[PDB]
């Protein structure tokens, strides 16, 4: 068995190798890339995703969320209050105020034992989920505006047509914007390009292990825990790595800097937070190992979870038993 201590692996792939999206995914799970949960993708060296990032200060945040927590420092949740609209040029001078910027730190591990001490006293805001791409058009490899879809896939691999599109979303951070402990819809993959600025750590539990992470979410969230059997899927609570420890909840880290992407894997719990303003483009995708994922995946049908048009046919089809009690949550 490959990588059998689940580590978080990092490939240098060649340009030739970086030609096939599909066959390079293919090639890192045949080294157990996804047991970790997630992996790095360093592009080589003569790749690009676009010419210059100079003329992006135009692009509108129509709906930043100013991230509130409650509870205690290692053990959290944040609601999304929603703020007035703003460029990404009055966003970016925001992140960079003396309010909102980056601590004065010596290195990525002061500057996390910063963010688990003292998050919960701030309220960073984050433009997330804006629909879009910096990819430029000319982008032939790993442009994650061009990847095959999963609407496309399911079809391949169940001969099943289906409704839906699959689009990337931006996301402009700034120190302390936070992404919750979750798996993507469906248990689906995704992949998340840093495009530019500072750094954003990831934390990740194997796929293996999830299970052990719901479990203790539940006994630190009990509220929340009782209002819905798949909570996460709200995606609002935080629990640091210090509690994750005591809790002997297997985990790994790792932070991406610009240029740099990521792959989360089927099932693959994470969470984190950007280091400074940054800007990230992310879309979620599917092979097939995935299918019997999104065939299990669990489901929220409390009505909190609320997402996108094209998950309808995916549960229609994969689980419809579950289908009428989830299409209730969203209605
Ligand atoms: O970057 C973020 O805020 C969150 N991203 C992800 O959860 C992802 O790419 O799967
Ligand atoms: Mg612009
Ligand atoms: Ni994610
Ligand atoms: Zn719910």
């Amino acid at each position: 068995a490959q990588n059998p201590n689940c580590n978080i692996m990092i490939f240098h792939p060649t340009k030739e190798e970086f030609n096939d999206f599909d066959k390079y995914i293919a090639y890192m799970e045949s080294q157990g890339a996804h047991r970790a949960g997630l992996a790095k993708i360093i592009p080589p060296k003569e790749w690009k995703a676009r010419e210059t990032y100079d003329n992006i200060s135009e692009i509108l945040i129509a709906t930043p969320l100013q991230q509130v927590a409650s509870g205690r420092a290692g053990v959290f949740t944040q609601y999304h209050k929603k703020k007035k609209a703003m460029t990404v040029g009055e966003y970016r001078h925001l992140a960079n105020s003396k309010k909102y910027q980056t601590p004065p730190h010596q290195n990525f591990e002061d500057l996390e034992r910063k963010y688990w001490k003292n998050r919960i006293y701030n309220s960073p805001i984050y433009g997330a989920d804006i629909s879009g791409s910096l990819f430029d058009e000319n982008t032939k490899q790993w442009n994650l505006g061009h990847l095959g879809t999963i609407q496309d896939l399911l079809e391949k691999e169940c001969g099943v047509v289906i409704e839906g599109v699959n689009t990337p979303y931006l996301y402009f951070g700034m120190w302390k914007t936070t992404f919750a402990w979750h798996t993507e819809d469906m248990d689906l993959y995704s992949i998340n390009y840093l495009h530019l600025g500072e750094p954003k750590t990831w934390y990740v539990v194997p796929p293996e292990h999830g299970q052990r992470l719901e479990r203790l979410a539940r006994e630190l969230f009990p509220g929340s825990s009782r209002g819905c059997g798949a909570f996460l899927r709200h995606k609002v609570a935080l629990i640091s790595p210090t509690v994750l420890k005591e809790n002997g909840i297997p985990f790994n880290r790792i932070t991406q800097e610009a240029g740099e992407f990521m792959v989360t894997f089927p099932y693959g719990y994470h969470a984190g937070f950007n280091h400074g303003f940054n800007c990230a483009e992310a879309i979620n995708f599917a092979t097939p190992r995935w299918i019997d994922y999104g065939k299990m995946a669990s489901q929220c049908s409390c009505g909190e979870a609320r997402v996108t048009f094209s998950m309808d046919a995916f549960v229609r089809i994969l689980q419809p038993e579950r289908y009428d009690l989830w299409k209730r949550g969203q209605d």
